[PDB]
């Protein structure tokens, strides 16, 4: 796409702003913080492609109480100025909280099937995610964003993550070496990842990409734990171990900082985050 | 694409390589230096989906003897492991020395017209790029890399510069001002941009990308030349003016660093340069009169 005449500060070749963090992945994708994007830039580039942005959550049992205050500070935060498409997926429509949004935005209620058993709730996403890139997705919006509900978003949140296939780094294990990462370590499971292999440890809870690369990835992962179940073992962080699995062999091409995946009752607010733009909720 | 099991040091959040350069831009495209890639990984990607790369090069009236230098350490350390296409075009085909290729690379010697000027010479290049992707001789690889022939070969240059489409920091500019930037000035000229407005001087003898995003680029930039002719007004830098105009409205997707444009004759060898990649020879000799 073409821009129009902008007016902003000049990048400075030999003065980087971050020098505290690694920006760049080993296979030249950015890692995304605070000061390392000009949103005004990203944002003109997005808005002349008419992006439209999915948003898939689920909100199952219990869950559903998470709803209201996730999509409120949605609203505030996150794609802001853009086409946004919300898929909230759960067993309770009636218990949506009538929530007012923007223009330009809308919301779809999914309705779908609880597993009894949280880690099956927790893995079966990747099954319904897949199955909706086809069902909907593919025809509806040119990116999914994947995310946890029992978060808000206190900061923005924006064009800037949006990439063919991006994960995100999860808060507990940035700073850890791949030894110390809790990979799935049995050979026996499809998500295994020996001690020597490894780039970062991504959180289950932030994911998306293109549909394309989306549905790839979710049909990959469900198909892993499938095995894994008919072999009667299961991976010990359940879809997340077959994120990380997936990420490892297919590298994203952005990688967010956890400023995108926060938790500042467990983790505090250390100063390498310059803003806190998606955190847990007490649960 | 998936890879295999690899073994290769663990990227550290907390502890960059690269402190004292810019290694993204505020579009999020990487700025390419020694460092921050591992080109086995890189490797690995390409090759997974059996990446062919075209390079061309125009050696027109004396440049041809810049083309047995050119040709040969492009051997050595251009795309080594990948497949190439040169695309050589020359108004004196017979004058094409001939150099010995690696298993997997191609060279393709198409015949053009000489233009009398050197600065036509020189803009021509973007009206014959996309007329020879448009035709489908140039657009049967995946990516196109264009540059200039007055140049060696020093060292890797490989698939951690492709993208859909990239532009180079031109080595007299990297540390400068945008008002510093030489661009067109002039209102009236296509290539205009003020003294508030640009991020980066790209240089005209290195960019390239996707065949989809060359052709668009090298098409826009000769129809806006035939905007300035219209106008009778020729721009300050000729092609590398139009391509400057071209690149701040269209971003690239990654942005490579001085080691891939550089004249150590003319600059030296400074320490940000961890590596000199692709360096000018001198071309007094072949200048020729308009
Ligand atoms: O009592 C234990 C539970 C663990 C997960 C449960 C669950 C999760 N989920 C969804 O799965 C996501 C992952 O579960 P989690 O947030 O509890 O997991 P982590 O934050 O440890 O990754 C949640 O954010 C919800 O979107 C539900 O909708 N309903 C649930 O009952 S219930
Ligand atoms: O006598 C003055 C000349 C200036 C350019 C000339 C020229 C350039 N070229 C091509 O245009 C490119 C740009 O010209 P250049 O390398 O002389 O200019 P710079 O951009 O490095 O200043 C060259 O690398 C060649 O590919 C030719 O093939 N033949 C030429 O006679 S001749
Ligand atoms: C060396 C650091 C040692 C300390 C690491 C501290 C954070 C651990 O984090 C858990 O990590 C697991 C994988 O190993 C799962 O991703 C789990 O879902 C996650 O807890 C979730 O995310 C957390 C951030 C919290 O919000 C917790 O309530 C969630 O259940
Ligand atoms: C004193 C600080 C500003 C000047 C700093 C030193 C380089 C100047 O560079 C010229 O810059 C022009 C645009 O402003 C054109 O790109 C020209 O082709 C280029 O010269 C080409 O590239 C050069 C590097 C040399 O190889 C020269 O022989 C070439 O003709
Ligand atoms: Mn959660
Ligand atoms: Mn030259």
């Amino acid at each position: 796409v073409s821009l129009p005449r902008m007016v902003y500060p000049q990048p400075k070749v030999l003065t980087p702003c971050r020098k505290d963090v690694l920006v760049v992945t080993p296979w030249l994708a950015p890692i995304v913080w605070e000061g390392t994007f000009n949103i005004d830039i990203l944002n003109e580039q997005f808005r002349l492609q008419n992006t439209t942005i999915g948003l898939t959550v689920f909100a199952i049992k219990k869950y559903v109480a998470f709803l209201k205050l996730f999509l409120e500070t949605a609203e505030k935060h996150f794609m802001v100025g853009h086409r946004v498409h919300y898929y909230v997926f759960t067993d309770q429509p009636a218990a949506v909280p009538r929530v007012t949004l923007g223009t330009g935005r809308q919301l779809s209620v999914l309705e779908v099937r609880a597993y009894k058993r949280w880690q099956d709730v927790s893995m079966r996403r990747m099954e319904m995610i897949s199955d909706f890139c086809e069902r909907r997705f593919l025809s509806e919006v040119d990116y999914l964003v994947c995310v946890d509900v029992d978060m808000e978003f206190r900061d923005h949140v924006g064009v800037e993550i949006l990439t063919p296939l991006f994960g995100t780094l999860h808060p507990g294990f940035y700073g850890s070496s791949r030894e110390a990462f809790t990979y799935e370590r049995r050979p026996q499971s499809q998500a295994y990842i020996p001690k020597d292999e490894g780039d970062f440890y991504y959180g289950g809870a932030f994911f998306g990409g293109s549909v394309q690369e989306v549905q790839r990835l979710t049909r990959a992962c469900h198909q892993a734990m499938m095995v894994d179940q008919a072999n009667g073992i299961e991976a010990v962080w359940h879809d997340e171990s077959h994120l990380n699995k997936y990420l490892l062999r297919h590298k994203p091409t952005k990688v967010l900082s956890p400023e995108y995946l926060w938790d500042q009752q467990l983790l505090g607010w250390p100063a390498v985050l310059r803003k806190l733009r998606f955190t847990a909720v007490p649960k």
